[PDB]
């Protein structure tokens, strides 16, 4: 089986040459490996810190076991710095194994708002990265299944024109075999009373209102992790090699006259037991948004003011690790009556005005006058160029005011409770990730999302979370509401927005959607990679993973990342062919 084909001994690759080295066997990494090795003459080696996990059992394969794997060997559990919002560290869950985070994520399959992806081209000047182009790759990746009658009756709606049916990633309705809970339709009824839409297909380009959605699972409910979808079918390809249990530490650079060229990588598990492997064409970094930037820095690609004091020679000076954008999540949970019994998930993609309610006008005044916020974020080291950050913020203001994009997500789980996980989708805060040591294998790094260090992010989160409590005992939801359990006794039930702002910093987690740490945007705008994911000033080196999106999106990110891996893989093959 696949297990027998996987490499584990570094001596099997040490000193060898392949066409492409892919650092990180995760979502983008394995999608890209699969596409590249469709040409039998192209050799690819994937190097993954973890191993194969796709047949472990329910802890991986059943989406309804979500969270059980946290804290195990399959979770990197990256620790943040001591956060300034609450003086505590946080854990950033991240998958460790073939498939990366797809091994451990919630399986939620949705797309952004059209205007968001269009702005990657029209504001961030990435030629060809508009909604229609990226969406065509997204459709190609997708192998969706329409809902059956019982799934529709629960609240599903599937637009056949918005889903590929002949692709690679199996997606369709989560269906545990229970009857579906009426709470999903009650939430829809409760928001309909407020004028909010329901059942819009979150894959069509306007994610707003309360809808169900597809999940990344096979018809038999087995998790569609990236290794099961893109590696397991293809691992017999002799030109596709996978080494497990080793970390990529740094990219090996040589001089090609005036410009450094990536010629390979060093890998290993501790200082003093490292090895080299070489790439004839390119090194492609796909270790995740917390890690790919650090790999550049360890290699001498990063900010001279960060690298020089650590004792690293800055070969290429770029703002690597800046522009980190993760969301904050909080919970509101209630007990339900026995008539609320059954399975189902749904989500409210809530607009700015839906989020703030009566605070909308004041929130808009801040949005109109404070974009000061850019100066503050820069001063905190989340970004280097105040003008370019302001442009990002004007872009979010355009999204909110001229496109009415969703600004928060209130994610409903049922299956015996009514529980919301709630996050502000569009944080203005900008954080960073930087190495704190020269030795890659020590994994000593500062990951600072700067949660709640922008006032609008704290107000918006507070307002969204308060809204979750509000809707839980509104309209049709009153049918099933059997008293709040979280915050419950920890926060008075009539708490106002001010009280919620005081509560939230002590009751949130990372959302685990960190993007931006090797931003795909022009160099003068603060970018690290061009519109073909190439690191500025280096030949044969790309960063291709969730490091690269320059903005957040009103979406779950898998649909975007599979699409982007396909789009970049074609760019790479175009270059190989020429
Ligand atoms: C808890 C959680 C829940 C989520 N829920 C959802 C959801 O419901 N819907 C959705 O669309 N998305 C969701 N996501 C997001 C999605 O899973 C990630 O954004 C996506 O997998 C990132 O893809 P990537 O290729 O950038 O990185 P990853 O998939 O994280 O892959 C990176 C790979 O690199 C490996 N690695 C790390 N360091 C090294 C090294 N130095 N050298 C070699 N290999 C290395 C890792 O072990 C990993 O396999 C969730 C993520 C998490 C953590
Ligand atoms: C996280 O911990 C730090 C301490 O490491 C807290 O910062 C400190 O907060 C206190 C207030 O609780 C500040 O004290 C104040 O000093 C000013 C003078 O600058 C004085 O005018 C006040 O009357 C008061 O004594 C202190 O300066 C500040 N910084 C440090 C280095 O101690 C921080 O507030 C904690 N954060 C959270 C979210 O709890
Ligand atoms: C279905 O998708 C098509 C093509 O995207 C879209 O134009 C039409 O509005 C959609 N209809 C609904 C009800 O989502
Ligand atoms: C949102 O709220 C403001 C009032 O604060 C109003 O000016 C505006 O038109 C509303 N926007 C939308 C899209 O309804
Ligand atoms: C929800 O919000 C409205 C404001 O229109 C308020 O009147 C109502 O009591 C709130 N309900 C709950 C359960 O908090
Ligand atoms: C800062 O950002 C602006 C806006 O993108 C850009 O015009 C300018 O060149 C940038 N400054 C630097 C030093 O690159
Ligand atoms: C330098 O050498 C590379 C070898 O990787 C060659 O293909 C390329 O044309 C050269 N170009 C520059 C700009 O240095």
């Amino acid at each position: 089986g696949i297990e027998a084909s996987l490499l584990t001994d570094p001596k099997d690759v040490s000193g060898r040459t392949v066409d492409y080295i892919i650092a990180g066997g995760g979502l983008v990494g394995l999608t890209t490996a699969a596409k590249l090795t469709e040409n039998p003459n192209i050799s690819v080696l994937v190097i993954e810190s973890g191993s194969y996990e796709s047949d472990r059992g329910p802890i991986i394969e059943d989406l309804n076991a979500y969270g059980d794997i946290f804290g195990s060997s399959v979770d990197h559990a990256y620790e943040t710095v001591e956060l300034a919002t609450n003086n505590q560290t946080a854990l950033v869950r991240s998958g460790n194994g073939l498939g990366g985070s797809t091994l451990i994520n919630g399986g939620t399959w949705t797309r952004p708002h059209k205007a968001q992806v269009d702005s990657w081209e029209t504001v961030f000047g990435n030629e060809g990265w508009n909604w229609d182009n990226v969406a065509a790759y997204s459709l190609q990746a997708e192998r969706a299944r329409a809902p059956n009658a019982k799934q529709i009756a629960a609240g599903h709606y599937f637009n056949t024109s918005c889903h590929g049916v002949n692709g690679t990633v199996h997606a369709g309705p989560r269906d545990t075999g229970d009857d579906y809970s009426p709470i999903v339709k009650a939430l829809m009824s409760a928001v309909e009373d407020r004028g909010v839409p329901t059942k819009k297909d979150f894959g069509c380009g306007d994610p707003h209102g309360v809808s169900m959605f597809p999940n990344t699972l096979h018809e038999d409910q087995v998790r569609s992790d990236a290794a099961r979808e893109w590696l397991l079918p293809n691992y017999q390809r002799p030109n596709l090699q996978v080494l497990t249990g080793q970390y990529v530490g740094k990219v090996l650079l040589s001089q090609n006259g005036t410009t450094p060229r990536a010629v390979g990588v060093e890998f290993g598990t501790h200082k003093g037991n490292t090895h080299n492997v070489y790439a004839k064409h390119e090194v492609l970094l796909a270790a995740g948004s917390a890690v790919s930037p650090t790999i550049l820095e360890y290699s001498g690609i990063g900010m001279k003011s960060i690298l020089e004091p650590l004792g690293i020679d800055t070969v290429v000076d770029l703002p690597v690790g800046l522009n980190l954008q993760d969301q904050t999540t909080a919970t509101v949970r209630s007990r339900i009556t026995s008539a609320g019994a059954g399975q189902g998930q749904a989500a409210w993609f809530a607009t700015f005005n839906e989020t703030f309610g009566d605070y909308s006008e004041k929130a808009h005044e801040l949005l109109n006058t404070k974009l000061q916020w850019a100066e503050e974020a820069v001063a905190r080291g989340g970004f280097h160029n105040t003008t370019a950050l302001l442009i990002q913020y004007e872009n979010y203001r355009d999204w909110i005011v001229n496109h009415n994009v969703a600004y928060s997500e209130l994610f409903l789980d049922t299956a015996g409770v009514a529980s919301f996980d709630v996050w502000d989708l569009l944080p203005f805060t900008r954080g960073y990730v930087h190495i704190l040591d020269k030795d890659p294998y020590l994994h000593h790094f500062a990951y600072d999302p700067q949660y709640f260090l922008n006032e609008l992010d704290l107000l918006g989160q507070a307002a969204a979370t308060q809204l979750a409590r509000n809707i839980s005992n509104s309209g049709a939801m009153q049918t099933y509401f059997a008293g709040e359990t979280i915050p419950g006794d920890n926060l008075a039930y009539d708490a106002d927005l001010s009280a919620w702002t005081e509560y939230i910093p002590y009751h949130f987690r990372p959302n685990y959607h960190g993007v931006g740490t090797c931003s795909m945007m022009p160099k003068e705008m603060g970018g690290v990679v061009d519109n073909a994911a190439r690191v500025y000033g280096v030949q044969g080196l790309r960063v291709i993973d969730g490091s690269i999106p320059p903005t957040q999106v009103s979406s779950h990110v898998m649909t975007v990342f599979y699409a982007m891996a396909l789009k970049i893989s074609d760019a790479i093959l175009e270059d190989y062919a020429s």
